[PDB]
């Protein structure tokens, strides 16, 4: 499980990626994905698509008509199988959205298994998001639906290599157990991440006796959560409504929280939020974000387009290629932020956070007799900040340039210093 610390994933909205918004658009550029230093490729939902109360011109990925068909904008079957042929000759695992929470109200289960709904007064079926109006809550509470449910997993396992839970808290862990117990039974490599909430979320949904599950409950069941329980921290750090102690406290408390093999997905934007890149505005800032989504404990998350800066958010309804949305290049530094990734000390059980000079988050690692730290400016400090390290020249790790120890003090001028040592 640890070993996901070293990876990155890479999510590619299909309909979106190209201007052709099919499979053979992604096919067609999989070495790229792959060179960017992509482990796991996540493909948005791949299904056909609910026309009954259908949000916008092509409707949402998540309002799902068929959970075993492939979405005719993407293609067929074969194109979907070309997909996935190429991403492992290049040896890339892929992992599919899974959309179990609800179906659109025209789905093959609504149609053919109605009782396997909830069912309001009228008998209509029925959201618990208000928002939703596109889909229909399935009743985890009939154990046949189970095993529809996990057929359809072990139909897709054939093809690909792990399953990103939607809402996956929603769903009840006894489901999840059993969908893992199944799935991992015949197809051993398995890997599951699950969308996991934020309190705010879950709260709700609890308060209103739906089920809403913890964090550490989709551990029993997952490999990763999302970090849904502090990226709201790092927004309010950013945006300058909290500071960075409280950040790195909330962290601190992160990371004891959950077992020791956790694996968090870390990110700064995905396919339901604002870009990186209108968060903040120049190459320095991304520098120093995307380094500490790689160097925090975990595993980082690359939203695609998000390696050209891209500023738009994709819509989940309308047609919103992607394409002309680039506005610079940092797959340099996304290659090279994966070979430091890469580095056993990243799987390494002592891994500390510290606020620093200037405000100036300090990361270390440490095992078996070697360390690395990063001190990462996340505002720009430019400042002398203090370490242990005898004097002398180390390769900063990010640039491969030398950096200077002098009298218990390093330059940190604006960017990551990050310093492998004994």
């Amino acid at each position: 499980q640890t070993q996901l610390r070293n990876e990155m994933i890479y999510s590619v909205f299909v309909r979106n990626y190209s201007e052709a918004g099919n499979f053979a658009g992604v096919t067609a550029d999989l070495q790229r994905i792959k060179d960017l230093g992509t482990d796991i490729l996540w493909l948005l939902p791949i299904n056909p698509i609910g026309e009954v109360n259908r949000k916008g011109t092509l409707g949402s990925p998540y309002a799902i008509k068929d959970y075993r068909g492939i979405n005719p904008e993407y293609g067929t079957l074969a194109d979907f199988k070309a997909l996935t042929d190429r991403a492992h000759e290049l040896g890339m695992k892929v992992m599919l959205d899974i959309v179990y929470n609800h179906t659109s109200p025209d789905s093959v289960l609504a149609t053919e298994h109605p009782e396997w709904f909830y069912h309001d007064a009228d008998g209509q079926l029925t959201n618990k998001v208000g928002d939703w109006s596109d889909v229909k809550d399935l009743d985890y509470g009939h154990h046949e639906l189970w095993q529809y449910q996990i057929d359809t997993l072990l139909y897709w396992s054939q093809f690909v290599d792990g399953y990103r839970c939607d809402v996956a808290p929603l769903v009840p862990l006894d489901f999840w157990l059993e969908a893992r117990k199944q799935v991992n039974a015949k197809y051993p490599e398995t890997l599951w991440l699950a969308e996991s909430a934020g309190s705010g979320f879950i709260e709700e949904l609890r308060s209103q006796g739906y089920t809403g599950l913890s964090d550490s409950e989709l551990y029993q069941a997952f490999d990763m959560t999302y970090d849904y329980d502090v990226f709201g921290d790092f927004k309010d750090y950013w945006q300058g409504r909290s500071t960075v102690e409280r950040y790195v406290d909330l962290l601190q408390r992160q990371d004891a929280t959950f077992p020791g093999n956790y694996v968090k997905m870390r990110f700064l934007e995905n396919h339901d939020n604002a870009r990186m890149m209108s968060l903040m505005h120049s190459k320095a800032e991304a520098v120093n974000n995307l380094t500490w989504i790689f160097m925090q404990r975990g595993i980082p998350l690359i939203y695609n387009g998000q390696e050209f800066l891209a500023e738009h958010q994709p819509s989940l309804f309308d047609r919103d290629t992607m394409v002309a949305d680039r506005h610079g290049d940092v797959t340099p530094l996304i290659q090279k932020l994966v070979t430091i990734k890469q580095l056993p000390l990243l799987r390494a059980a002592d891994y500390q956070l510290a606020v620093v000079e200037e405000g100036i988050v300090k990361i270390t690692y440490r095992a078996a007799g070697e360390a690395l730290t990063a001190w990462i400016p996340l505002k720009g400090q430019v400042t002398a900040v203090a370490t242990k390290l005898a004097a002398g020249s180390y390769q900063n790790l990010l640039t491969d340039g030398p950096t200077e120890v002098v009298d218990g003090k390093l330059t940190v001028d604006g960017q990551p210093v990050l310093i492998k040592y004994v």
